[PDB]
């Protein structure tokens, strides 16, 4: 049993109006995403939501370098897509978790490892965007914990193709993640 | 300029009919505690409410098998006890106060409580709250690893043995080299 | 898959001339904790010494205010006392064993000890060493934060305190919820 | 009170025959990094040389199936290349200059970087070596993560791939909300 992880695919970061919005490539991935998290769910495994939960910040240096996103109670939050509907189905089950995340990665001051050391979990599968942002620093993350690394490579994007490129990358030849499709099949 | 940290001091740790209620040794503390919270805030620092978040039939966390339940999630057990209680109904909205739910006993583990104060350029933290020898002792345990320097409330904790209450002070001053102060923060010699 | 740790188990902190010795409570160990060592690595086992590599004087260390200079880099008090050091000459070449400094009490404060543990896939561990209420303690600590299941080996832990030994045992077994065993790695009840 | 960091600019990192070289480019900071870093030791700076320490046969580490040997321990491989390794024979020994071994990317993984930073009271590290997309990327996350005001010496990073080299420095300065930084210690715009 793995634990997949849905990172920032809410309305800020994918809908046209949205406030730190990655626009066409986000939403192009909203059919896999939902798809594959589904099908993990299926399976078995633990699903993490872990999502930007911002304030009007003075002491967070993330205020000084992006606009105001992710606000506490704001509808930039809820979840974009099929998959929010599947959080509508089964977010108050015990394999579902919603985590509030201050800094990029979704293992920094939260207790993500915690939660994933207590299942015995070795595996960790990485959705949503920013490929090179979130994800990226996610990924990081997890490597440095021990973790082997899935990336499902048709339910992550950016807002430049050249980053996208860069993280897929650095993924599969720097963190040794294998690269998956929706239907958690390794791509080749 | 510095930040206090108020450990566990909740109804179920306090209170009389307190699921894991520490009793007359906790009650004790009450005017001392509120008092070091309240001079503290009115001196300029960051007050860290750090209070366990527990859910019952969590069978993942280890913790249920050595306790019974205690400060359950949307009940009144996880209200503050006393005048400590008063004081964050009156300033618990102002941006130096804070309030954070925990898991482990620590303060610290699986929270941002170190991100927090690294924010805000903190180098002391002044501990409070209980049990002395449980969530005080694991959080000053990981402040002094986080390289922070150390202040203890001494009349504002508490544990339910004075054999245990006194092994952690103990081991507050002579291993982790930690200051002991009284309820006006002044060094107990 | 489990790792034995052998905490600071040196002349230091054991032999008679040690410069921060526990003396003879820690002497008294030498049988058990070289047994318990030598059956862990039959077994299987990995085993991780841990040992303080402390520098005379390190200004900016909080430790050099609290204790005497003690285990010198490159000095015979590092030296691991009795069979154990004996087992070391004939095993620390072996996978299975290594070498670890230390500059904290915690076995996994500052060091790749987690990072070894879980490319292991390691799930439990098993103190040994010196001293029970301090850098048996705090690698305690660490590791239920880490959510590793613990062992402590009785027979092979020892305090130059008493009561705080006491405490200790207490609070592995009653707050960790650490399962106390013998030199056989038996469990005691 | 600053900290320079130095990573992995080491014979198999940079010479043409080294192991698991990056050739020209990192070949062509040499004069960059030695100045900088002797800059930062006139300044009163602390120095880390933060350097990786591999073994051979070592199956549980995920690096050895993804990257040829390299940095192997007692090796020439771990040589400091260029004006950097003259710096090092003249004033190693000093008390502001360290020598750490590292066996993941971030000079901050497993090792003691934080808690020596920390001893010190150091808010801002200045990040040089290579490669700018691997361990000086992961390093920086770390630091970012860790709340470390961010320097980055721009000709003191070198790459394989200029592509990689162009998005390190983007995210640096886009996400990381880094400053970079020429030879002479003076903001680029
Ligand atoms: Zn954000
Ligand atoms: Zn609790
Ligand atoms: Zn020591
Ligand atoms: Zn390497």
């Amino acid at each position: 049993t793995k634990a997949l992880i849905s990172i920032d695919y809410t309305e800020d970061f994918v809908a046209d109006s949205g406030k730190l919005t990655a626009g066409a490539p986000a939403q192009a991935i909203s059919d896999a995403i939902s798809k594959v998290t589904r099908l993990a769910f299926e399976r078995g495994d633990y699903i993490f939501f872990t999502i930007d939960a911002h304030e009007n910040d003075c002491f967070h240096p993330e205020s000084k370098l992006f606009p105001p996103h992710n606000l506490i109670g704001t509808s930039g939050r809820n979840l974009y897509g099929d998959l929010g509907i599947f959080y509508q189905e089964h977010g108050s089950d015990s394999r579902v978790f919603w985590m509030d995340k201050r800094h990029y990665s979704a293992f920094s001051g939260t207790d993500l490892d915690i939660r994933l050391r207590e299942r015995r979990v070795s595996t960790v599968i990485l959705t949503g965007v920013l490929t090179d942002i979130c994800v990226l620093h996610t990924a990081i993350d997890a490597y440095n914990l021990g973790y082997d690394i899935e990336i499902v490579k048709p339910a992550v994007a950016s807002i430049w193709p050249e980053n996208h490129q860069f993280a897929l990358g650095h993924f599969k030849n720097t963190l040794g993640a294998k690269l998956v499709d929706e239907n958690l099949n390794e791509l080749f």
